[PDB]
């Protein structure tokens, strides 16, 4: 093993990989998004940016795994992204709505990455996750919660949509 | 023939000619809706601003083009400037949808020069139309389009147009 | 089509989005290396931080696609990013020989693209090919090679490679 | 029993004192170290410089035990500090890999901490070693691997001994 290594499980080191695998998609995603909302027929410049800086946090956090996996000495192993689920994303409701969706989905790995840290009692792993994961993702989940619904509010449609857009921006 | 002149085709000399007729037509198009939107029972100072702006900047291109006639020693011939097409010019939208129209219109006779300039062999003039029109022609009927997008959203008339006008001033 | 559309070929449209799709496969090729040159048993931070900034750089490239792709009102689709061909890239040397042939295939598929833009005629594309692509990846290229020499040079190997990532840090 | 104590296992009090002796240790063992380097017929002012520092974070971190014990109402008990194993500690890279093994000896013994903290339901003393001392002894140890990556490749003796001693001052 690496010279490095010590108290480092197998299992959080592949949970690991596949995490970065998933922070990629993320970002993957967020990016077409990004330049979904700038399209000359789309133009919602505020809802571009918020998804093209989404999409850069998700790459930071895939390479922070791919630093700390290196750190512990494990070894990092990169396979496909997959394309996005679409191409088009509706109106800026449904795009936030499906970020939502998605950011859940990676809450609810990081905690069961969490629960294997845990269980393999690797204390360096849980506070990783804890200071560097899991509060963002929580504070990220809130504040799509609250972007829906003030633009259900003031829109979600016609001019609702672009003022909600221009607070964005 | 003047001492500076060569590899100057005389159809690309009255391309250019033509050309900057067609520059100060555009130029003049745009003043009439720049002041069309001063008018007390108009009164939107976005698209004003706009609109003038669009006037200096196509006035600016069809004095790039004199200059450039010069430069290769071609004689500046200078046409009646017709009048515009309107004298009022309706809505917003309807002022937009006219400016893309006419963006268009001299985006391409911009590429007839240009395919002109190639037919003679003529890259000193191929390269003026690539760094100096056609990109900014390309930007020019981008931003339009997307406005014209934003303003459908927000508007396109009453409250929305009213905001709409906003982000322009 | 797009308002905006003007003078675009569908097949300098789908040249485009595979470019794009090469890109981010390139950029992720390079985030390989970058991480596997931060390893606690390879060490070599200069080849990390080459490595690195050429992953960001691109990335910046397929952005700069996807934008471009919207300037003219064609329609981004994103696909499969591919796992790199590698997961552990050797010595210093055999990395940057990769990278060079990497840079090379790139140039290529880009010299295809812009001989399918002047092919169609499009001079707005050939262009940007021109000033934001082929010029850097000419510069790209002959770095490169100039690196591989000197590290031939000074190393390969032992003390020469410890000191050549040094100047590249 | 103090006024202040409260949920403070007597198990968790006097593995912080033997711990406190650890730390102690390693801080004596460097010291030894870092005056190794500076005689006359051995003379890597950089490995000294990196010794001593050593030495002192040591000594800070058995201080950081001695204030919590305080802080949490146990009582600091203090034992001898044992003479380091050896007097002279023959290479850099025999230093290192020693300093290796010392780091893997500290970082095992925190986690039997952790764990027995975690045993008594000790949330304050198991943040306190996640926070404090489980995170520097991973980055400590990963860049002691680092160094003896890149001193392996240097030299590790003769002409890459004294370039890598170098990159250390």
């Amino acid at each position: 093993a690496s010279q490095v290594r010590q108290n480092y499980h197998e299992d959080c080191e592949a949970s690991i990989n596949k995490q970065i695998n998933m922070e990629l998609y993320a970002s993957y995603v967020y990016l077409s998004m990004a330049y979904y909302f700038e399209r000359d027929d789309v133009a919602l410049p505020g809802f571009a940016k918020f998804f093209k800086e989404s999409s850069d946090e998700e790459r930071e956090h895939a390479q922070t795994f791919m630093k700390y996996q290196n750190k512990r000495g494990g070894r990092i192993v990169l396979q496909q992204i997959a394309a996005p689920s679409m191409q088009e994303w509706g109106t800026g409701l449904e795009a936030l709505q499906a970020a939502l969706d998605l950011e859940k989905q990676v809450n609810q790995s990081l905690l069961e990455l969490h629960s294997t840290a845990s269980g393999n009692n690797d204390p360096h792993l849980t506070k990783l996750l804890e200071d560097e994961y899991l509060e963002e993702q929580v504070d990220s989940i809130k504040k799509i919660g609250d972007m829906i619904t003030k633009l259900k509010r003031a829109g979600p449609h016609g001019l609702g949509e672009y003022m909600f857009d221009k607070e964005l921006n």
